[PDB]
């Protein structure tokens, strides 16, 4: 109930492209880990959640903020929730309120490390 375990690996892949959140959930938790051996500054990953329309800007601003900010704009109002940036062998979790999500909206999740969102993205939907 109300959580998903997700991996980002050394091939610039997340192990899901569609996350389902049961609608009765008050808080939803994403548990990110990084198998593999590459360090954070070479193939670090985070998990970041925004509306479909906000994704591109979150990504572009993230790249501009740089590594030392985990490739995310500090207090970006468009980020519904995010993990830390992690490298191999690390993990991080985040929990966010399900009330921050609305029926009929389309949410995307992605990694903001530069370039990774080309393949490391997917949908998040209420079920
Ligand atoms: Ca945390
Ligand atoms: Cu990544």
């Amino acid at each position: 109930e109300c959580s998903v375990d997700i991996q980002g690996n050394d091939q610039m892949q997340f192990n899901t492209n569609a996350i389902t959140v049961d609608k009765s959930c008050k808080q939803f938790t994403v548990n990110l880990s990084h198998p593999g051996n590459l360090p954070k500054n070479v193939m670090g990953h985070n998990w970041v959640l925004s509306t479909a329309a906000d994704m591109q800007g979150v990504v572009t601003d993230g790249m501009a903020s740089g590594l030392d900010k985990d490739y995310l704009k500090p207090d970006d109002s468009r980020v519904i929730a995010h993990t830390k940036l992690i490298g191999s062998g690390e993990k991080d979790s985040v929990t966010f309120d399900v009330s921050k999500l609305k029926e009929g909206e389309q949410y995307m999740f992605f990694c903001t490390f530069p370039g990774h969102s080309a393949l490391m993205k997917g949908t998040l939907t209420l079920k």
